[PDB]
């Protein structure tokens, strides 16, 4: 025979940590709930109790009976997973004999669909699954412990023995998400989508100085506290996810690389007309093509293919491929988030001039929506690019100093003229105070980039309208208005000073 007594195992779960905003706001909450399992041998011995235990469990008497019928010869079997703790009380008071119950923890987000994907969730094992959960996971679950009980010969609980391993609770964790920021940006990401019956999008803001992620929300989103009927589309966080080729706004960075190269200054003059550039077989074509003679700024308000080439030519191709990779554009973002994308930057020997100037406009090379935030935010951050967090920042690393600080103040300037100046992106202008920014066209993405206060920066920015369908209440851009609302919120919840001072 087996022996009369035995000592079996029971895992204690861990207490998964709380994950809160950048100000203490809870995102992510363990929640006590009950687990019931039996020992069929034991329940078999009180089958009138069946049904009220199949009742109390929200189960088929038939399927319940079934169920236990078939496992007659097994000690242990789960009855149900995650009660409430009421639930629970009311499914042990019925004392039926061979049940037995287990506390565990299941998560609540209560901010919801508000902060979806970049808080993400746990599965029905307390496991990360999306997001944060996710990337944090092994931080935030701890480790489960052991004990022991004591059964008999046909697995009846005698007592319990001790516990052999305490469980290591989940560690608590701080994101540099600002809820209030990010609360803004999904409602207004929302009701863009819908005036411009668009598909999808992104919006990402950072902190040039030191690196956080503020808000990352995407459309569409979800309720992770009911994930009954979600549908895929809406789970994806694309601001990871989506790789895009992102067009002219990446001119910025081509025109750091010429400021950087000796041979080019602001006021210096491009020939663009007739808006077109043969090279070879291949043309280079402007979407506007209305123009001869343009400086610097000029190209990057005109969102000139055939400038920036002009330029690329002259520079190298070497020079803007250095800049864009150290900016971290088709780089790794060190994020850890399982499943984020990368995209691709191109690389040479010999750059053939079609690939030299599809670099130089954005075209050839792929990127994320948080890898083209990060870089506005070195350009914004005076030339130096300060690794990315989506944890709290206390003590700000140093950033690589990818751009001089001249030339980067000198491109800064220019993209403030890009939304201030006559034929700029008028729609991206933010009420008191001076921004700059650059749109660009990644079945469609509309995107703008930017940052602000201009003069002053300390937010950077990224929209992506992903297949717009239907007229917004403005013209332009699609993402530029998004850009204006959420800039004017996000610069006064942080209370930064306007910085169009009457020239002081």
């Amino acid at each position: 025979q087996d022996p009369a007594r035995s000592v079996r195992h029971i895992a204690i779960p861990a207490h998964r940590g709380l994950i809160t905003d950048r100000n203490g706001e809870p995102l992510a909450v363990s929640t006590p709930v009950t687990t019931l399992w039996a020992n069929p041998k034991e329940l078999m011995t009180a089958k009138e109790r069946w049904p009220q235990l199949a009742a109390a469990l929200g189960q088929d008497t038939k399927l319940f009976a079934d169920r236990i019928e078939q496992n007659a010869e097994r000690e242990f079997i789960y009855l149900v997973r995650g009660l409430t703790p009421e639930q629970g009380e009311g499914v042990i008071a019925l004392k039926v004999p061979g049940v037995y119950s287990i506390e565990e923890f299941r998560r609540f987000y209560p901010a919801g669909e508000v902060v979806a994907h970049a808080v993400g969730f746990t599965d029905v094992d307390d496991r990360g699954r999306e997001g944060i959960e996710l990337a944090f996971d092994e931080w935030l679950a701890g480790v489960p412990g052991k004990r022991q009980v004591l059964k008999d010969r046909r697995g009846r609980v005698i007592k319990d023995v001790q516990v052999t391993k305490n469980a290591k609770p989940g560690k608590t964790l701080a994101l540099s998400i600002d809820l209030r920021l990010q609360y803004l940006a999904h409602r207004e990401l929302r009701n863009a989508l819908l005036e411009n019956g668009a598909k999808a999008g992104s919006l990402v803001i950072m902190d040039v100085k030191t690196g956080e992620i503020l808000a990352m929300t995407n459309q569409p989103t979800y309720n992770p506290n009911n994930r009954r009927n979600l549908q895929p589309a809406a789970m994806r966080n694309r601001a990871m996810i989506d790789v895009f080729e992102p067009g002219s706004t990446v001119k910025p960075f081509s025109m750091s690389a010429a400021l950087a190269s000796g041979r080019w200054k602001p006021s210096d003059i491009v020939d663009v007309y007739p808006g077109t550039l043969q090279i070879g077989r291949y043309t280079i074509r402007d979407v506007s093509r209305n123009s001869r003679q343009l400086d610097l700024t000029g190209i990057l308000i005109k969102s000139s293919n055939v400038g920036i080439s002009k330029i690329a030519f002259d520079i190298g191709a070497e020079s803007i491929y250095s800049v864009m990779q150290q900016v971290g554009l088709g780089q790794d973002t060190g994020l850890g988030f399982p499943g984020e994308r990368v995209g691709n930057l191109p690389n040479h020997r010999k750059w053939p001039k079609a690939e030299t100037a599809t670099l130089a406009y954005g075209y050839g090379l792929s990127v994320t929506a948080i890898q083209l935030a990060h870089a506005y935010a070195a350009l914004a951050n005076d030339g130096k690019s300060v690794p990315l967090s989506m944890t709290r920042v206390d003590r700000v690393p140093d950033g690589v100093q990818v751009i001089s600080p001249e030339v980067a103040s000198t491109v800064q300037g220019m993209l403030q003229q890009v939304v201030e100046a006559q034929g700029g992106v008028f729609r991206a202008q933010v009420p008191g105070y001076h921004a700059a920014g650059k749109s660009g066209t990644a079945a469609y993405r509309s995107l703008f980039a930017g940052f602000a206060p201009a003069t002053d920066p300390r937010i950077a920015m990224v929209v992506v309208i992903d297949e717009p369908s239907k007229a917004g209440y403005f013209g332009g851009l699609v993402s530029a208005p998004v850009f204006s609302k959420v800039m004017a919120g996000a610069l006064r919840l942080m209370n930064v000073p306007p910085d169009n001072l009457p020239t002081a």
